[PDB]
């Protein structure tokens, strides 16, 4: 009779909310310095840069912007979340097309997007969106971006979409068409994807947690690169015992 | 044969390690503003203060520090997350007594909290824990925050525990005793009541959400109280399906 503790977090609680709070003025406040201090390297990896050996888009004289993820980064989809966890069935691609389709009024903002995207643009700083949602399906997304709070956005200006190259869900392309346009100073998401699809299409779990900690992919965390929470669905819900609890720190109770 | 989806979140992922250092780091930028320039508010509530109308214990002259809750914020509890996992039964009083009393080497630092203890010290500043871990089980708490790479910890100065009064879970008065001899400039945790006790003991799961979001409390965020994610246990894993899913946002497939 209780959804799962994933969306019990997510979507219920108050940890969660001020988990989000915190990544968008985290976010705020280094825009803010940018502005002010218009930084050599974007934040978009530059093409053919590794995890190994991180390398970026230089900014330029490109006009400031900020790129988002969608889904669970500036906008929970609670009418999906509610149908998967009332019928159990939340790996469904049918069922997701029809939520990309028809479920504009069952979305909220992530706490403290509305406020975080009117201050970007009050800024001078253009709002750019980045999602896997589907190309054919960009007006009934560009409806529910609006219902969220989120402002108006544009396909293939400031909304990109999956099947606007074909690249499928790698969003790197997308990344390198929105680099050569814009200085990217921030970019938010709550799947590694949104910052680079080599965390994907190969590393293990261990690995991809691993990445996240080489020195100049860590120092962009909360500092060019702002993180979201998800433990509803995607690549942070995978891995077996091994790959969870390390052996070194196991234990059993008496 | 999988763990469960949080634990596979906050343990196993990327996703996860990244959000944790996102925290750390606007955390150590907020604390090298604050020893540069010194706050006249230090970050905990002043007694009698309410959610309604936050006001904080003055900073006054005193040494600098930042209070840090303990499980899951700073330290995860891998051996006893793996054992509840393996048993299905996390809710176990006397198992988590005993992981008090001989988990220190099923322990790992949180990503970032090694990093950000030694730098706080660098800069001068106290780091102070302040845990719901029980008094009687102080010294192997010493020992399990020295073997995450903590630093030393010291019952009664820079150590805190349940017990320690007789207000049992509410650390509200060991906040208090801690704001009495420090200007606590920054503080973290996993879960509401490590920075108030007048989020639990009473309010909904909706209704702790939306206190989070009052202003004087949503600008703490980020900038004074730094959040770290658990949706594996605790007070985010709360409510039915009306308080998750609110009855506006709701959607139903084809
Ligand atoms: N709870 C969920 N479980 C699985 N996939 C989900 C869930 N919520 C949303 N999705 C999305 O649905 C599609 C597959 O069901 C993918 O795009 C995935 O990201
Ligand atoms: N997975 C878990 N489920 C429930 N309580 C847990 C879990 N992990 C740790 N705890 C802690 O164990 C004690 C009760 O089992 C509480 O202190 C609670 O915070
Ligand atoms: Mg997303
Ligand atoms: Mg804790």
């Amino acid at each position: 009779e209780t959804p799962p503790a994933g969306m019990q977090y997510l979507y219920g609680s108050g940890e969660a909310s001020a988990l989000s709070l915190q990544a968008y003025q985290a976010l705020l406040a280094h825009v803010a310095a940018k502005v002010k201090v218009r930084p050599a390297d974007s934040v978009i990896l530059a093409e053919g840069a590794g995890l190994d050996d991180p390398r970026f888009v230089p900014c330029g004289a490109k006009p400031l912007a900020a790129v988002f993820d969608v889904d669970e980064t500036v906008m929970l989809n609670i009418g999906y979340e509610y149908h998967a966890a009332r019928t159990g069935r939340g790996f469904d691609t049918a069922a997701w097309d029809a939520w990309e389709r028809t479920g504009e009024a069952a979305v909220a903002p992530v706490p403290g997007a509305d406020r975080m995207v009117r201050a970007l643009r009050q800024m001078g700083v253009t709002v750019v969106f980045n999602t896997n949602r589907a190309a054919g399906n960009a007006e009934p997304t560009v409806r529910a971006i609006k219902a969220a709070g989120l402002g108006d956005a544009v396909h293939g200006q400031t909304l990109f979409l999956s099947g606007d190259d074909a690249m499928g869900s790698r969003k790197d392309g997308r990344r390198a068409t929105i680099a050569a346009r814009y200085c990217v100073i921030a970019m938010g998401g709550d799947q590694l994807g949104d910052f680079s699809d080599l965390f994907n299409g190969g590393p293990s779990v261990t690995a991809r947690r691993a990445a996240t900690m080489q020195p100049a992919i860590a120092q962009m965390w909360g500092n060019g690169w702002f993180v979201l929470p998800n433990p509803v669905y995607g690549s942070g819900l995978k891995g077996g015992f091994d790959e969870v609890f390390p052996l070194d720190k196991r234990w059993a109770a008496p």
